[PDB]
């Protein structure tokens, strides 16, 4: 894939000519990894770490020989100072350039001054000052982005070096240094803290140009102005400390939401996850309150971080503003007169020392700061013991062919003697002589990034025999066939794709295949089974290994903006915001107007004078209107954005609560949870930031351009195909960015992979001695991503020369009209002109970029809103209210009853029809998924069932969900407990009282296991009682079944894996606590519904037998004697004798 950049002139590479076939490739389709340009050689991975690594040596050595620390920041330092020279040079000659425009200005602005229509030679004089404007232009807009590439490639080969060098460190760390970090701390280095070298270069020359251009611009304006300067220059300073503490209390306001958003987070995630329970106990009105309570907390802070981000960004409108005021209200007042010449020098001067000093030093400082302390972080990481180079009381040997074997208990040492044998074991005392190539097996299995062939041949040459031999005496035959593409599928890291017995497979593959010296196995068998350990430990060990030395372990749109802006307040507001926006940016340009009138009135005239009190005091009218209405303006959009996102997560949750357990079994709870986590986190903190950053600079370029427009008609003719021209760029530019930003968002993962991959294996990789072949294999991956990067940068670079191309004309438009139609122009409305024609430089690429923001931004409204309108169920309450005690007695009638969990799916139940009477118990028998479980979502409603079902003479599809699921007890599977205190987790509704909550609690026997906790019952408790047993959840689910008290109680598959102490417990108090009331149980185990007066069988969805257990034992030809038959003979006879025992007692006293 070559490289088009390497063979580019200098014109084609000042204007990124080398990259049109890519755009054209782009626009016609989509980019794939095959439509990348290779780096180029002095951009390689292994090329930057070399020099760098050599550098760090020697700088290592010379610190060591004077006995003191050695600096990675003086290497650094020495090895790129050469070439951030240069990039020097090249930001000095800019800030000249951007220093001394200003003075050509004023000169055609003076040549306006003294206009006289037959003198030619100031015409001519005139022509060349507006010539070296023009040239001034050029070099601002067009060199800027060859330099600006250059300095971002040199962050880029920065990033890279410390990557490479950090793997390599990394690659050779020792056993103490392993137990001291984790191979987190070693990512998370490289995923974030390496990302402050592509920004510390960008603003690495601004801390010597912002000081020197800020003197040179203080003294430029003492020549124009004189002492008058100093209220500008001290406005500015102000500036500063305003913007650090604005940053520091924002902090602190934002420190104190999180803790809110993580709690709400908290509890939406287990709402989410146990919505089956909740929405059987009817719960979901307390989660709503709760939930309702916590988003309220966090809107408050969110409200007032919201309300301090609007007045920095009216601060940021209206500075310029006040700066220019306090500038010109000293200056006539001290005695001197306005001239348009020298306030429109002052203004352009203010504005670039202002920019400067706002943004760019203020960012070297932090960007600065935040590279020396991760430059600290990674020269402590390579400064951590490594293992030497290879140059109790065990003493042991060990001969080819030979093949020993360890047995013993776990915790002997046996991987302990493995590591020793390694050389992982530092001998404190004795010695340890291995020779050779030597193969090892780690006891858990290991696969790193790649393919499986890949995997196998651990980066050695392919041989087709060899490979084939070893995979047939490995018998992987059959998992190769599991996979789609056999032995080239890819697995993913950790082997999502595989299991752990094929992963251990492919190990021992791998081993067997490098055929080295000395084999080490460890654990090969534990994980597999019988038949496949087997074939392996005889046609692998003793016939391949026979002859090699072997030391064995074994054990054996439109419409979403339309909706989210009405969502936040009614239209009339948005248009008072829309009258707001334009008063406020009227408002900036009339003050500028102002001065410029004064300016013209001034020089009409004669000695008679103006008068200072009109004057100033309109100049302070406009100034003060312009911050007024710059803060309504910013309060106003951020309060209506915040609003609509207020409303829209209301709506939101409120819709989502209320959604069947279908949509929440279609969708996975991360999905669910993204949106309300992130999307959500979005709307509330960042869209109404970027929106309010887009109009206003959206509304000054406006501004701009109207001024050109009204000083001179004429320039809106070639503003038509300046907008064309644009509008099309802009289709053009964004069909490719989006594909190029996709491209190095997905190369970037597989670095962070091998990363992981690496540290988990590294006692495997240092085995053998292939760990070159994995640093070129991180080379690779390192190079696939600087790939990436490389067309990431260059396209934005192509797209911003086209876009000041197209400034700059506006710009050369306007300052030579000026003089073309100079007959009827005059001084004030040429420099009013020509400095907003200049300000519009960067305004315009901003504006460009933050609409673009807000484009991208915007997919987390149309997913929210999405989210908005889910399906619902039927309602909670309905018009017909049931008696109070609609639960008289619980017959419960099944009449021809179909229920299917989604439409057009399979069946489950198919024609039920059953009576069930009142005070009698029910044992319900089938397979597992054969409609077992899917009784108690046709008895709840979970999905709605076909057919009618009676209790009491009442239809359960007839009366509303939360009066019919409130008046029958539940007892789950698995029982959770929900984060808060016992008394909330036994009563949310507080329909109870404390007496009566300690005798439940007595009964279930959990009141003394209770009452010795730090408090009495209102202990915090962790996530689904993790501080809790299995048991212990269980009886509390018994006590909330007997503090409920209804006539009708399901249990669902009581016991599991729980203890037999407790099961009986559990047992013995189901059966004395529910003697009146009707229960309904399904049991997996026929020892707890032996007791049952009937038992229901099913068989595939149909129901087969309905009697007494005991006359269903007696015909042999009844499933449930087939069923009780498969359990055993002497259980079986056990069962059936209970049957009977409970037959004769209950229906013969
Ligand atoms: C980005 C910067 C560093 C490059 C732009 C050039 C500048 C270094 C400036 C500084 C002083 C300027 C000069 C100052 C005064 C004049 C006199 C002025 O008037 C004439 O000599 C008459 C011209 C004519 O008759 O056509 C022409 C422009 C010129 C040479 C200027 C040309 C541009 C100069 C060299
Ligand atoms: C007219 C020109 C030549 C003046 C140049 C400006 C320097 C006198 C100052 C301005 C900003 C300063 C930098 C601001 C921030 C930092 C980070 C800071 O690093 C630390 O050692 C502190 C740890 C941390 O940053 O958390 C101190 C040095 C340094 C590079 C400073 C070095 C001296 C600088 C370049
Ligand atoms: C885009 C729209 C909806 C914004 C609001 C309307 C503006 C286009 C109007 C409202 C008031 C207008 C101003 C009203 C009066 C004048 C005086 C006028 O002064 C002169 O040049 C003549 C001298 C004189 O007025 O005696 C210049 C235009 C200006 C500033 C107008 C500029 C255009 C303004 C700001
Ligand atoms: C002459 C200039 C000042 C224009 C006049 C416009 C004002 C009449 C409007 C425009 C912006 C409005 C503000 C926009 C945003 C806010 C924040 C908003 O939210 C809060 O302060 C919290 C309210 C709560 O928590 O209930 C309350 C209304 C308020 C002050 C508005 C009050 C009325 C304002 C100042
Ligand atoms: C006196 C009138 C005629 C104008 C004379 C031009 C003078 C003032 C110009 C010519 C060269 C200019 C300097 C060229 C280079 C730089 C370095 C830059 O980082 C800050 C601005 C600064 C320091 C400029 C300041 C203004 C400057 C000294
Ligand atoms: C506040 C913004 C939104 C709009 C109001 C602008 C006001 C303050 C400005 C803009 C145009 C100005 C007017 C322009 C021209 C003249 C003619 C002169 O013989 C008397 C003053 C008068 C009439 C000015 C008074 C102040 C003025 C009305
Ligand atoms: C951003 C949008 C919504 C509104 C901005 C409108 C502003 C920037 C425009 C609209 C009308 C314009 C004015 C129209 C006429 C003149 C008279 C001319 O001799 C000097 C400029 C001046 C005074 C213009 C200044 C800029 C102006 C006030």
């Amino acid at each position: 894939k070559p490289n088009p950049l390497q063979d580019a002139n200098l014109c084609s590479r000042v204007f990124f000519w080398w990259l049109n076939p890519l755009f054209k490739i782009g626009h016609k389709r989509r980019l794939e990894e095959d439509d990348m340009y290779s780096v180029l050689p002095e951009d390689r991975s292994q090329h930057l770490g070399e020099e760098l690594q050599g550098f760090w040596d020697k700088e290592v050595l010379r610190a060591e020989n004077d006995a003191q620390k050695p600096s990675l920041t003086r290497a650094i330092i020495k090895c790129y100072w050469k070439s951030y020279l240069v990039l020097g040079i090249f930001t000095l000659i800019e800030e000249s350039a951007k220093v001394i425009q200003p003075i050509f200005l004023g000169k055609i602005i003076n040549y306006f001054e003294n206009y006289d229509p037959m003198d030619s030679v100031a015409l001519n004089t005139a022509y060349a000052y507006a010539t070296v404007l023009t040239f001034c232009t050029l070099i601002l807009a067009i060199l800027h982005h060859l330099y600006f590439y250059h300095v971002q490639c040199a962050g880029m080969r920065l990033r890279v070096a410390m990557c490479h060098m950090i793997y390599r460190k990394a690659l050779r760390l020792s056993n103490m240094a392993m137990g001291k970090t984790t191979t987190g701390q070693i990512v998370n280095l490289l995923s974030n803290d390496v990302n402050k070298f592509d920004q510390v270069t960008v603003f690495l020359h601004f801390l010597w140009a912002g000081p020197l251009q800020a003197i040179a611009v203080t003294a430029l304006l003492w020549m124009e102005i004189g002492i008058s300067c100093l209220a500008g220059m001290a406005v500015l300073i102000i500036l500063l400390p305003l913007q650090s503490c604005f940053g520091k209390l924002f902090s602190s306001l934002r420190s104190k939401t999180a803790t809110f958003t993580d709690a709400r987070i908290r509890t939406m995630n287990e709402v989410i996850t146990g919505i089956r329970i909740i929405k059987m106990y009817a719960w979901e009105k307390s989660f709503s309150n709760l939930i309702t309570n916590l988003r309220k907390k966090e809107i408050s802070k969110i409200l007032r971080s919201s309300c301090l981000r609007g007045m920095n960004l009216a601060s940021f409108f209206s500075a310029s503003k006040i700066i220019v005021f306090v500038t010109f209200t000293t200056y006539v007042l001290l005695g001197s007169v306005i001239t348009a010449s020298r306030v429109f020098v002052a203004v352009t001067l203010y504005g670039a020392v202002r920019l400067t000093v706002t943004l760019f030093f203020p960012s070297a400082i932090e960007r600065v700061s935040e590279a020396i302390v991760s430059i600290r972080r990674i020269q402590t990481f390579l400064l951590l013991d490594e293992i030497s180079q290879r140059n109790q009381g065990l003493s042991f040997t060990v001969r080819p062919g030979e093949l020993l074997a360890v047995v013993g208990p776990v915790g002997a040492g046996k991987s302990s003697l493995l590591s020793a044998v390694l050389g992982e074991l530092a001998p404190s005392h004795g010695l340890v002589s291995v020779h050779g190539r030597i193969a090892y097996v780690s006891q858990q299995p290991w696969v790193f990034s790649g393919t499986l062939r890949s995997n196998i041949l651990f980066g050695k040459k392919y041989e087709k025999e060899r490979y084939e031999k070893v995979i047939k005496a490995c018998a992987l035959k059959k998992d190769l066939q599991l996979l789609e593409d056999g032995d080239l599928t890819v697995i993913g890291d950790r082997g999502t794709t595989l299991s752990g017995g094929q992963k251990a497979r492919v190990n021992l593959a791998r081993a067997v295949y490098q055929d080295a010296d000395i084999y080490l196995l460890d654990d090969p068998l534990s994980a597999v089974d019988a038949e496949v350990s087997r074939h392996l430990f005889e046609l692998c060990i003793c016939q391949i290994l026979h002859e090699k030395i072997t030391i064995l372990v074994t054990h054996q749109g439109f419409q979403a903006y339309k909706n989210y802006f009405r969502a936040g307040a009614h239209w009339i507001v948005f248009i008072f915001l829309i009258l707001l926006n334009t008063a406020a940016q009227v408002a900036y340009v009339l003050q500028d107007w102002w001065l410029s009138y004064w300016a013209n009135k001034q020089s009409m005239l004669n000695t008679e004078k103006l008068d200072l009190n009109w004057y100033l005091g309109i100049y302070s009218g406009l100034t003060v209107a312009t911050v007024l209405f710059g803060i309504a303006r910013s309060l106003l959009v951020f309060y209506v954005l915040v609003n609509s996102s207020q409303t829209l997560h209301n709506k939101m949750f409120e819709s989502i609560l209320k959604a069947p357990v279908l949509f929440f079994d279609r969708n996975p709870i991360g999905r669910i949870l993204n949106r309300f986590s992130k999307d959500i986190g979005h709307l509330d903190d960042l869209l109404p930031l970027t929106f309010l950053d887009f109009i206003q600079t959206l509304l000054q370029v406006v501004g701009v351009v109207s001024v050109a427009v009204a000083v001179i008609p004429w320039i809106a003719i070639p503003l038509v195909p300046l907008g064309i021209i644009f509008i099309f760029l802009r289709r053009y530019f964004l069909e490719t960015s989006r594909d190029v930003k996709r491209l190095e968002s997905t190369t970037r993962s597989p670095v962070f992979s091998h990363l992981s991959s690496s540290l988990q294996g590294l006692w495997t990789i240092r085995a053998y001695k292939a760990e070159e072949r994995c640093q070129e294999l991180f080379d690779a991956h390192q190079d696939l991503h600087s790939e990436a990067w490389f067309l990431f940068l260059t396209t934005s670079r192509w797209f911003a020369v086209r876009l000041d191309a197209i400034c700059a004309m506006f710009v050369i438009i306007v300052a030579f009209g000026s003089l073309i139609l100079a007959k009827t122009l005059d001084a004030g409305q040429v420099g009013l002109a020509l400095s907003y024609a200049l300000t519009l430089m960067g305004m315009f690429q901003w504006c460009v970029r933050q609409s673009a923001e807000v484009e991208n931004m915007m997919i987390s409204v149309e997913r929210v809103i999405e989210y908005t309108d889910l399906e619902k169920e039927a309602p909670w309450e309905y018009q017909k209210r049931p008696p109070p005690a609609w639960p008289h007695e619980g017959v419960i009638i099944f009449d021809n009853v179909n229920f299917m969990y989604s439409p057009g799916g399979p069946l489950v139940l198919k024609h039920l029809t059953a009576l069930i009477k009142s005070q009698e118990k029910v044992g319900i028998v089938g397979r597992t998924g054969a409609g077992k479980s899917s009784l108690i979502s046709a008895l709840f409603r979970l999905s709605e069932p076909e057919g009618k079902i009676w209790i009491d003479k009442i239809l359960t599809t007839e009366i509303g969900l939360h009066d019919l699921r409130k008046k029958m007890s539940i007892i789950p599977q698995e029982p959770v407990l929900f984060t808060g205190t016992m008394r909330k987790n036994l009563d949310p509704f507080n329909e109870h009282t404390d007496e009566e909550l300690w005798n439940a609690l007595q009964e279930v026997q959990l009141k003394e296991t209770i009452e010795d906790l730090p408090g009495k019952m209102d202990t915090e408790l962790a996530e689904s009682g993790s501080n809790f047993s299995v048991g212990q959840r269980q009886l509390v689910c018994l006590a909330r079944a007997i503090l409920r008290k209804n006539q009708i109680l399901i249990i669902d598959e009581a016991t599991a894996n729980v203890d037999p102490r407790t099961d009986e417990l559990i047992q013995k108090k189901i059966r004395e606590k529910f003697a009146h009331c009707t229960v309904l149980t399904i049991a997996h185990r026929l020892n707890t519904i032996i007791d049952s007066d009937k038992i229901m069988v099913l068989d595939s969805g149909r129901l087969k037998e309905y009697d007494e257990p005991y006359v269903l034992l007696q015909n042999k030809e009844s499933l449930f004697y087939k069923m009780v038959q498969q359990l055993g003979k002497a259980e079986a006879a056990a069962l059936t004798e209970t049957a009977k025992q409970v037959y004769f007692k209950r229906n013969y006293p």
